[PDB]
């Protein structure tokens, strides 16, 4: 019998107007074997923090780990001071408080650690949570909204484990090149769970929370997914797709029809990324089973969802060029180890390594922001991965941007709205980006590749705003 899909608690402010998040180590069970894991308000993963546009929420964060961590609100438009990048250190056994002055549209964002050089490991150990932002607009739509019934978060992650059951994380020459990936897929921390969903429309809030693995969602029987939202919020209208690529750290919300009785699976399809199509990921891989039930639901697929502003005119905009690179020795050694271990299937569908990944010729330097961006002004950022064939989902803190061109082409319709991530893979991308909030040298915004092992080995830059 498949375990039921764990549903993260939807966390709102308490009596005192505060939200409390504890970061700690505990135990989880995978395939009948115990493993040390980390979680927010629990042993693994975390809650969904519920925020409202125009309202302030104070979060008290208690680090009960025996090492330093930070807490970053991925997708949130907040000042550098509360961004929780690598400078936002929470001492082990300590507490830091932040006030989130939420001022962006309804969206599914998320939160996770950003410890300098160790973010890959800290996510792999289990730290990730969700953010549900609501506004006046979205609540007027007749979208499915019964949390954990017909409005369901789906955090999809791979891991690998050693024979003793423990999470087998390493940042080594291979993983610094191609990323940390595993052979076991988790859905809100469970292996191939089932979710009982009302007949009618089911809303899934999908997060690719893998360190390095890209995903491609579809249904087992090829029924369509209706995309209603991306990283930064609602699309102007639903986009019908038969499959949905999702890069590391991206979110999409989809609606899917729930028939009367017969179950079906959400699946992920094999991707063309180095290392990611090794069995059992060489074939469609189940993510979770959806089991129809006959209980109350009234969610609908609306004809129109929202209104996007026009892209800003390109004339006069500051252009910033971000050249991603990997030391040729890392690229070659990394690919060699991958090929030697796994053989040709590692390419199906296609010297210190600790500072071998770079932007504009420089591995991340926490003490030296690369540039000062303007506040309240659209800029055009041009991000290139010409020079290697690794996947680089490029993510910029402090903003939700518009993609102008994604890796050689205009963005697909469902990726043309509000995004915090853009694909860079052997080509060049352009985003139109505005920062509404300040970030000083001491608490700078990060712009980085969200393949975490690249990030941890230097593919990140700091920038100030204001
Ligand atoms: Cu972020
Ligand atoms: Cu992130
Ligand atoms: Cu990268
Ligand atoms: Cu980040
Ligand atoms: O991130
Ligand atoms: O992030």
């Amino acid at each position: 019998e498949r375990p039921t899909l764990p549903i993260p608690d939807l966390l709102t402010t308490d009596a005192r107007n505060r939200i409390q998040l504890t970061i700690g180590a505990g135990q989880s069970t995978f395939g009948g074997k115990t493993a040390t894991t980390w979680g927010y308000n629990g042993n693994l993963l975390g809650p969904a923090v519920k925020l409202q546009r125009g309202k302030a929420v104070t979060v008290d964060i208690y680090n009960q780990l025996t090492e330093e961590t930070t807490l970053h609100w991925h997708g949130l438009e907040v000042p550098g001071e509360v961004d929780g990048g690598p400078q936002g250190i929470i001492p082990p056994g300590g507490k830091r408080s932040v006030t989130l002055n939420v001022d962006q549209p309804a969206a599914t964002c998320w939160f996770h650690p950003h410890q300098h050089g160790k973010t890959g490991r800290q996510v792999a150990m289990g730290l990730a949570g969700l953010v549900v932002i609501e506004d006046d607009e979205i609540l007027k739509l007749m979208l499915p909204k019964q949390w954990g019934i017909d409005d369901v978060p789906v955090i999809v992650q791979d891991k690998k484990f050693s024979a003793d059951g423990q999470i087998d994380y390493q940042l080594d020459v291979m993983t610094a090149a191609v990323g940390w990936f595993g052979d076991t897929l988790l859905t809100n921390g469970a292996i191939y769970p089932q979710h009982a969903a009302p007949r009618g429309w089911l809303r899934l809030r999908l997060l690719n929370g893998c360190n390095a693995r890209s995903l491609n969602f579809a249904t087992s029987d090829n029924r369509p997914l209706y995309v209603i939202a991306s990283d930064g919020g609602l699309l102007p209208e639903p986009v019908k797709v038969s499959e949905l690529p999702v890069l590391m750290g991206e979110r999409f919300e989809v609606l899917v029809e729930v028939n009367d009785n017969k179950p079906f699976d959400l699946v992920t399809l094999p991707v063309s990324q180095m290392g990611m199509a090794i069995a059992p990921f060489d074939k469609p891989h189940p993510v979770m089973r959806i089991q129809p039930i006959a209980i109350s639901a009234s969610g609908a697929l609306p004809d129109t969802l929202s209104s996007l502003p026009a892209l800003p005119s390109l004339e006069g905009l500051t252009v910033r060029k971000l050249q991603l690179s990997m030391d040729p020795m890392l690229d070659m050694m990394g690919m060699q180890m991958l090929m030697e271990k796994y053989g040709d299937q590692a390419m199906a569908g296609m010297f210190d390594f600790h500072h071998a990944n770079k932007i504009n010729g420089q591995a991340f330097d926490m003490n030296k922001p690369m540039f000062a961006a303007a506040k309240g002004q659209y800029e055009r950022w041009v991000i290139s991965g010409v020079g290697d064939m690794m996947l680089h989902p490029f993510h910029i803190h402090g903003t939700q941007f518009r993609i102008l061109s994604e890796n050689g082409k205009p963005p697909a319709a469902h990726r043309a709205g509000w995004k915090d991530t853009v694909k860079v893979e052997g080509n060049v991308s352009e985003v139109l980006v505005k920062f509404n909030h300040d970030a000083p040298k001491e608490h700078a915004y990060m712009a980085h590749c969200h393949l975490l092992e690249h990030e941890d080995t230097g593919m990140m830059l700091g920038f100030t705003v204001g």
